[PDB]
């Protein structure tokens, strides 16, 4: 379709800039809006006025030290460091598509990044230069080297020196509300550009903000590493719309004590986190680390299961108000503040998105019938929707389905509206005629004492095409047992607490099961190297 959106948007002068202006007229107080701590006693904190300078600062810089040129896409790779803000910023008021990424990429990540985004800087910390320097020398688009560290390092510029270096004036460019802002990699096959627009994130956060039940004089920490779509949307933006702090811990390690002291000792009121965040500090006995000023609890990333709401409300006494979203969509459905929540359910539509379950056609289907999720773009396309994959208008064509975007996952409406998410649709398997859910098996094999994880693919099969096959981690009460025993016994216990049809016709035993970061289990990585 197209979209119905101011000529102009830009985040950093509409947004931004507001609050700046506002601290500087005396119409508000100097309000604090990043306080960056490393716990290890190093914090340091900006109020608007000071962001703004110190961002322009940055801006002038990347513009004007690096001679970086508005469309320049510009690969940022840093810890969780101030200057990633001040970067990110310093992209949006100088018109520079920024490309975060994890800080954790190996060489041959980066060399795939920089190279099929042609990328003519990168940004980077200590931590990831030597990985860069291996291949930096096969891209011949990188002109640009800054290096954010304490120290330098030849053949790296000095951001912060030139930072400190650069005038606190810039004039923004005055960006189109389309124009590319963002490019963000996925994982889709091969890593894809997904282009999101000074609109789709920036305009896309003005509207949603507040879902999380922030307000202006609040702080917000959200625990994100800074090359998730989830940072910019949340960490910078969703505060900033509205005049809040944003809080980041460098949290070097994911270290879940090390959260709950922080939350403890700060007055940090809310924060977003995937799930396994709030798994985690549930491990802890929480009782000694009280955070009476947290009142949001956000989650993105994995579905929240019911008992892991239902054990943090018990040792809190806190909501956590899940948000559903993917790289292409931004913050696509969500349970916000004024919603009551419903344990399994994602909640409803975000911010002027349509969004549907809908059958193999593209026609929106009833309430409780499982479909596809979609989001509406024809006739008109949502702001908040990415622009397209770079280079690749058919992968982009492809995820549409009639007048919908597929987000590529499963799910059903309730009465009310609300989403359950039911899986992606590429886990779904195919055998003998028949569709099956990974979850149902894996949940079934998972109530016998031998499996302590597991994880349902597809298997090509001589006879059938595709079978059920269930990769298992082993109690070490059962490794001494018979495995083709064992295998009997599984299927027969799985043949027996649900259709037999979908039992595992294969079984195969291993000691770990790969999964993400955020511990989701990688089913794609399990199916790709079982078809060969
Ligand atoms: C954890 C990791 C796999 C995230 O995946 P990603 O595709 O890069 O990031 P996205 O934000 O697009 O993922 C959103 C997906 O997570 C899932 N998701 C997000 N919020 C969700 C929620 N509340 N409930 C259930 N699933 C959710 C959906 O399946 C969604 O759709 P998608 O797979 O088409 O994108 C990680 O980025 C990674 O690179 N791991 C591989 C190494
Ligand atoms: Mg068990």
């Amino acid at each position: 379709g197209h979209q119905e959106v101011p000529a102009k948007f830009n985040f950093a002068s509409d947004v931004l800039d507001h609050w700046a202006d506002m601290e500087k007229a005396g119409k508000r107080p100097p309000s604090p809006a990043l306080w960056w701590v490393n716990g290890k006693g190093k914090e340091l904190m900006w109020n608007f006025r000071e962001l703004s300078e110190n961002s322009q600062q940055a801006a002038n810089v990347l513009s004007g030290a690096c001679g970086l040129q508005r469309g320049d896409r510009v690969a940022v790779v840093l810890p969780r460091v101030p200057e990633w803000w001040l970067v990110i910023l310093g992209c949006i008021r100088a018109g520079l598509i920024f490309m975060p990424g994890t800080i954790q990429m190996k060489s041959t990540d980066i060399l795939y990044r920089l190279q099929m985004s042609k990328a003519k800087a990168i940004v980077a910390g200590d931590e990831v230069i030597q990985e860069v320097d291996t291949v930096a020398s096969e891209c011949p688009s990188l002109r640009i080297k800054l290096l954010v560290s304490e120290k330098s390092c030849d053949g790296w510029l000095n951001f912060k020196k030139l930072l400190n270096e650069a005038s606190t004036t810039h004039h923004c460019v005055e960006t189109g509300s389309q124009e590319a802002s963002a490019i963000y990699f996925t994982s889709g096959g091969l890593p894809k550009m997904a282009e999101h627009s000074y609109s789709s994130l920036g305009l896309k956060a003005k509207m949603d903000a507040g879902w999380t039940g922030l307000q202006a004089s609040d702080i917000m920490w959200t625990i994100s590493d800074t090359g998730w779509i989830l940072n910019i949307l949340c960490s910078l933006m969703e505060p900033w719309a509205l005049g809040a702090c944003t809080f980041v811990h460098l949290l070097p390690k994911f270290d879940p004590l090390v959260i709950l002291k922080t939350l403890s000792s700060y007055p940090i009121k809310s924060m977003m986190g995937a799930p396994i965040v709030y798994r985690m500090l549930l491990q802890q006995d929480l009782s000694s680390y009280k955070f009476p000023h947290l009142q949001n609890c956000v989650t993105v990333g994995e579905s929240l299961l019911p008992e892991t709401l239902e054990n943090w409300r018990a040792q809190t006494g806190l909501d956590i108000r899940e948000s559903y979203g993917q790289t292409e969509t931004g913050l696509t459905c969500m349970v916000s503040k004024t919603m009551k929540i419903k344990p399994g359910y994602m909640g409803t539509a975000a911010s002027c998105y349509d969004v549907q379950i809908i059958d193999d056609k593209g026609n929106v289907l009833p309430p409780g019938t499982e479909g596809d999720i979609g989001i509406r773009v024809k006739p008109i396309r949502p702001i908040g929707i990415f622009s397209g994959y770079v280079d690749n208008p058919d992968k982009t064509a492809a995820n549409i389905r009639g007048d919908f975007w597929l987000l590529g996952d499963r799910g059903i409406k309730d009465e009310d509206g609300y989403f359950q998410f039911m899986g992606r649709a590429d886990d779904i398997i195919n055998s003998s005629g028949y569709r099956i859910g990974p979850s149902e098996v894996e949940n079934a094999l998972m109530e016998h004492p031998a499996v302590v994880e597991t994880a349902v693919i597809s298997s090509p099969d001589p006879v059938r095409g595709e079978v059920v096959k269930a990769f298992v981690v082993l109690a070490s009460q059962f490794l001494s047992h018979d495995p083709e025993q064992l295998t009997k016994e599984l299927q027969q216990h799985v043949k027996s607490v649900t259709a037999p049809y979908k039992y595992p016709r294969k079984i195969e035993f291993v000691l770990n099961l790969p999964k993400t970061v955020t511990g989701k289990i990688q089913r794609a990585k399990l199916r790709d190297k079982e078809w060969k």
